[PDB]
């Protein structure tokens, strides 16, 4: 039942991008090219989003993130859940949210987390990501 | 959580068709057009299938259903479940039966019944159909 | 007992309007031509608003909210109740406020909230409006 | 107030015939009801409805009634067909006070609801509707 | 049958206003009996009936009101002046079967019996006609 | 909460009036220019009727009253109830008699009373309404 | 037990002002010419002061708030309460602290606050006052 | 301190004449409290007041007789008319502390509170005022 700890930085308050969980999770070098390739099943149990406000309070807007999890949008759709730019912000998401019930195999991405924003292009914080996932079967 | 109670009617005695419960179930503006524009993943915990007899006691024939849980076959194959047209009948699907244990995105088709009669073109009967199901991770 | 989430998003400081729950939510199209058009009966038993601040420290201004039962006010009269533009609120309605006893026709509204803002031109925040409602006498 | 059961029948509904009843001062079928206690009492609720289809009708016909449930009386004709009854069975069905819209006191001037038929079979009978409608009276004129 | 028990009032009774009280079809002071139950039943009887004058008159008004009965709806206005209520005073009388003509079933477009009343005192209010009929009905329509 | 206590006077033996319990309750300046301007909702759980003899025991005549719960009668009709104008008077009404169960809006007549009498046109005496009533929703 | 809400909007950074609690409260029109004109002893047992930060928070000063029981101040003199006018506030003061022990005729003031700023010209927020009173002794 | 109860009338009451009666060192009716007890002690106190009307008119007239109760003595006449007896009935009414202010020792300098009454009947006798006032004192001087 390990734990891993990623951040991805610099997150532009105008920037939309998308982060899966996965092979593809270039961001993070300890897991998409460290446990995954010397493993077959993974399933990503908790996953831990804390927005870290670094823009100065003259910057407007916002950061919507969707939780897709089927990895079926290339673009965020719904903007509900969002975090002001100004304010810290933390979301849990369980085992149920993020389809984490059942193992995947490591060629397959489990699901993913769409980030878009509508503010400035100076720099808005950063986005720390805690996945706590279990792995089974070793290679 | 919801039951939501629709019905297909005017099933004639030889008409054949599919049920497709997901986003392709226009029968029922208030699943495929509603909750399903609302949320990101849903699950049919239970399906209760009944046929009310409308058609006359002296007619011939029965109407044969298949519960296909993914959508592999586009008409029917089997024959072994079905309902007299002249007697009114009622079934019961748990989760497991129509692969429910899973969330599925609302762009998937989680299973269908592809219904297919035998008796003559005189009218049937309806298909009252009862899904009892869940939602989750609002859009 | 189900649940529906939506967002009213890019509040102008200045901008004052109302939101009809109802036939007229147009803004949700999960709810107005959703639900509704395929039911009797429906109640919205709580109203959770939540105010999401967008607006950069240096807009000064607040954004009155009045809650309106009977849908017989088309402008904002009392402002009392009001957020800070600059901090996120939150505010729950339970059954008693918002006229939430009784059953009422798809065809009219229960009750609307006029909300309007004294601020600047500028993007002031988001509005977060979580619907716990009921139906009842499929259609 | 007085608690009253009126138990009356709309007959003659042809497979193909369709209407609406409406519960009330416009309840033509039960005059017993519509201009009879609804002129000595100011408030009144239908508590409970039975509603019942006797099949007076033979097996050789096929068809169905739908009949459908409006609380607020803004629909004038069938819309949707869920629940239905075949023609050549008794059937039965038990509104409750939440389903007609029985939980509050009305003017005796406003409907309180109504049922809506509609037939999908022949021209020829197809049954008799059977209504017991047990009710509450409040505040005598 | 169904046995039933109708109590109304007419009001406003001057002590000089004369009329005449038709029970029946032509009841119309109270609508629960003319236009109710008559119209879901073809024969009805008035087995009882509970005649009371509610004096709402002050001790300085002098007069009376004189009632008859007539079983067959011949007269039009009071005749003779034999039983009377003192306006000042409540007064009770009980009609049996026999003296209303409800011995038999009556269709429900004949008047079973009337009631006139007269006053001979002044113009003031002299008091209210408190009436309870006790009554049957057979064969609903 | 509160137990507003009010009195309409000067009623001559044959006077003829409606009191309308709502924004129109010019009789009490605490009712319908008080509370009703600082609140959106009320309803009056009790009513307490009483009247108070002031006329002469040598003057005939009584009063009668109609509750009308919805004010579609703007002139008495029926005198089943009625005060004798020689004797004092109570009567209570709860909530279920004059539609107490639900709120309105204030600018709405909940239900009003329809007072005539028939005696002569000397003094009758004096109606002292007691109206238990609560609020919400403060405007 | 009657409660109150009313809203003191506007509030310049530098305006001087006293709100007094009583006949001379015009900011309420629903206290000073609705219940009191219609009543005779009245006390205000508890009086919620909320301060709402509508202020830019480019904006440098306080509020500072002095509650004279007795109405023998016409200017604030003691700047120790206060509220930073970048920050919202709140303040509950019970019976003992306002004179809310006895009653008192509507003719006269029970208290006042007084409140004094010394920021910039600009908005500097809202003032909402709940007052929970009591009235008796029916006028 | 010292307990008392002072028991006093004011008598001729006409239905039309209206007045105030002003309890403390202003109640000339009872000469035995205002100039009284009052020169004998600093501070007192009305804890309880009973005031009754005993009704010497006869039934014929017609009227009342409306009292309302200041606490703080600012009002000179009647302005309101909830409260009231009939002139031919006698009538009661218990007055505990809150409702006369009577929960603060007074100076004996002050009004503790008053009584307003004014008649609306004729301009005959109606009645008597029976005023019963249950005091505490301190501070003898």
């Amino acid at each position: 039942s390990e734990t891993f700890v990623f951040s991805k930085d610099n997150l532009a308050g105008s920037s939309s991008g998308a982060i899966t969980f996965g092979p593809s999770l270039s961001d993070c070098p300890a897991f998409s090219n460290g446990m995954l390739k010397a493993y077959h099943e993974y399933k990503i149990s908790m996953v831990i989003l804390e927005f870290v406000s670094e823009a100065s309070s003259q910057n407007s807007g916002s950061i919507a993130y969707e939780l897709d999890p089927h990895c079926k949008l290339n673009s965020l759709s719904s903007t509900i859940n969002k975090f002001g730019i100004t304010k810290p912000g933390k979301r849990a998401f369980t085992a149920s949210y993020i389809n984490g019930t059942e193992w995947h195999d490591v060629a397959e991405d489990q699901f993913r987390i769409l980030y878009k924003g509508n503010g400035s292009s100076s720099i808005a914080g950063s986005f720390r990501i805690t996945i706590k996932c279990q792995f089974h079967n070793p290679k």
